[PDB]
């Protein structure tokens, strides 16, 4: 299954992709996580991305695609992936397709975790995430066992560098208005599916393997 | 980890920076202590750096900058580093952006510890530093055990030349007026973070510190 991940900051894909890739195997695949994988070990990607990243704003397009195009191609991407904040902008999606057509793995369903932008500031200031793993939790919503460790890895937690105020509403902003535009895209292509994702995390996901069990 | 700390003379750099030190094992970078260190030697950039330092004033932009670009480069900084007392200048701020781009090693967070002027002229004039460590005390708020010397090594204590009245008033002046350009410019940049510092020095760690999980 060839599948995309998208929403707004906050909205939960990496939650539910965590419990989409142990269920299928298919990579999970984070532009967010690949920079800031990028940003930690100091490389020149992490670099050109970080000015973009740390205000909020959108990474540009041609380095974006091109190292989604160099990861896709990748073998363990031969069964299927699961692209999680990519594309986000209506020139990536274009881009993407193309991509797939030349790998054979044309896109089979856009899941859009639709979330109330009223909300989603609370969830990113709440946000607490493993510096060993990645998984997140929420102070309130998803808490640890243990304040200020992972449950899996006892790993220590801390907040995103981008989880600030001005920052996460920058964020907001900027993806807000390159949204309508790729639901219109996607919508118009016909497999774009919308996931309530304003309710318990397991309820979310029930609904999200509802769609990928007739995707085997 | 590569930090910048930033704050009026005497909001607590130093010691903070102490604190970062020992928890993380990155160097401490105090371009202050770099001149204080070459005036005691009587290098010739000790000797230049001396008629500025002795008024308050700053030393130029070319030379200091100079020195810290040599400093950055070293084996010592390969996971990270803590600068304290540079950039103090939107220049030195400028020129640091192009050595770190060139070193692959860019800022994760610049740290301002926020004290009012108002009582920065109490903190100097009690301050009292180890002639063998350089560790500093002050005879109100953080006095040695034994007056007169420190409570690590048994070394005598002194009084740094330039925390006299006149100086201090005049490092004030230079300083504060270069103050809102730098926190405008790496609020621009996006990774500016400000800390209380007119708390006990424990608790103004536990909020410098809980900043620095997640860095490497
Ligand atoms: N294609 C692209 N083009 C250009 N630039 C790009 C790019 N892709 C990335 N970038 C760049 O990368 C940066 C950020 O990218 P990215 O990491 O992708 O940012 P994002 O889209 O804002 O998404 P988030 O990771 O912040 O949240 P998420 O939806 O995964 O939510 P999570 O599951 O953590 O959940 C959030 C919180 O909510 C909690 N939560 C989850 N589900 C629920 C639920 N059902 N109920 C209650 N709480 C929940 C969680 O525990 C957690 O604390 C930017 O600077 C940007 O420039
Ligand atoms: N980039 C650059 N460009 C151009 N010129 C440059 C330059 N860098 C340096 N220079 C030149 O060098 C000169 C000196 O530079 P520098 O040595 O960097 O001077 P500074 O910026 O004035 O800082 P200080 O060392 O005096 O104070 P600090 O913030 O470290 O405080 P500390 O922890 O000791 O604390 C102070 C006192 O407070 C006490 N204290 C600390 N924390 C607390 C607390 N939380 N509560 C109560 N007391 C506390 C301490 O015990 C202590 O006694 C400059 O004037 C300039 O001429
Ligand atoms: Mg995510
Ligand atoms: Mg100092
Ligand atoms: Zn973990
Ligand atoms: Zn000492």
């Amino acid at each position: 299954m060839n599948l995309v991940l998208m929403g707004l900051p906050g909205a939960g894909k990496g939650t539910q992709g965590e419990r989409i890739v142990e269920d299928y195997g298919i990579p999970h695949i984070s532009t967010g996580d690949m920079f800031r994988a990028a940003m930690k070990e100091e490389t020149p990607l992490g670099l050109e991305a970080k000015s973009y990243i740390d205000k909020g704003e959108l990474v540009p397009d041609e380095v974006t695609i091109g190292i989604v195009k160099e990861r896709l191609g990748k073998d363990d991407c031969e069964r299927g992936f699961l692209l999680d904040g990519f594309p986000r902008t209506v020139a990536q999606a274009e881009a993407l397709e193309e991509i797939l057509e030349e790998y054979g793995k044309p896109i089979d369903y856009v899941i859009n975790i639709e979330v109330d932008k009223d909300v989603l500031m609370e969830r990113l200031t709440g946000r607490r995430i493993c510096s060993v793993c990645g998984t997140t939790y929420h102070l309130v919503f998803n808490p640890p066992k243990t304040p200020g460790i992972c449950d899996k890895d006892g790993g220590e937690l801390y907040q995103r560098a981008d989880d600030n105020e001005e920052t996460v509403s920058k964020r907001l902003e900027v993806n807000m208005k390159q949204t309508q535009p790729l639901l219109d895209f996607y919508s118009e292509k016909g497999y774009l599916v919308n996931v309530n994702g304003q309710r318990d995390i397991q309820d979310v996901y029930a609904d999200v393997k509802d769609l990928l069990g007739g995707l085997k």
